[PDB]
């Protein structure tokens, strides 16, 4: 320590087929949204997933959803490394259901 | 070796009514939608054909 590493540029997943990407975002803030009206034990707002708005990109909003969320950050790490963009969606929508 | 062949017969029908094959088209194009309508790993900027 203090730890550093020469990183990589931006590595993301671009909004592809966005028929079924959006289909599958409006199902996973369903979700999330009564997992939030629900869910009295975390009660958190849409003040980080809607404060978001110009970087519309599901992979940004499937990683976010998945934060304001309390299941083990281990699969938010796995996640993150997801190149998929639903399995990202279908994994947290998943995790919410199981919520 | 060296590769070579010998071309025999031009087998190539083109049907008449080219319409009827362009409506096949279409319909093809429209069950490969329903395929791609259901993905969540296999996603595909598939409005580029």
């Amino acid at each position: 320590p203090y730890l550093r590493a020469r990183g990589e540029v931006f590595s993301e997943i671009f909004p592809i087929d966005e028929a079924v990407v959006r289909v599958l975002v409006e199902e996973l803030k369903e979700a999330f949204e009564k997992y939030v009206a629900n869910h009295k034990s975390l009660r958190l707002d849409r003040y980080q997933l809607e404060a978001v708005k110009g970087t519309s990109d599901p992979a940004m909003l499937a990683d976010t959803i998945a934060y304001h969320a309390t299941w083990t950050v281990a699969e938010k790490q796995e996640i993150l490394e997801l190149t998929d963009l639903e399995a990202r969606l279908k994994k947290v929508l998943g995790l919410l259901s199981r919520d």
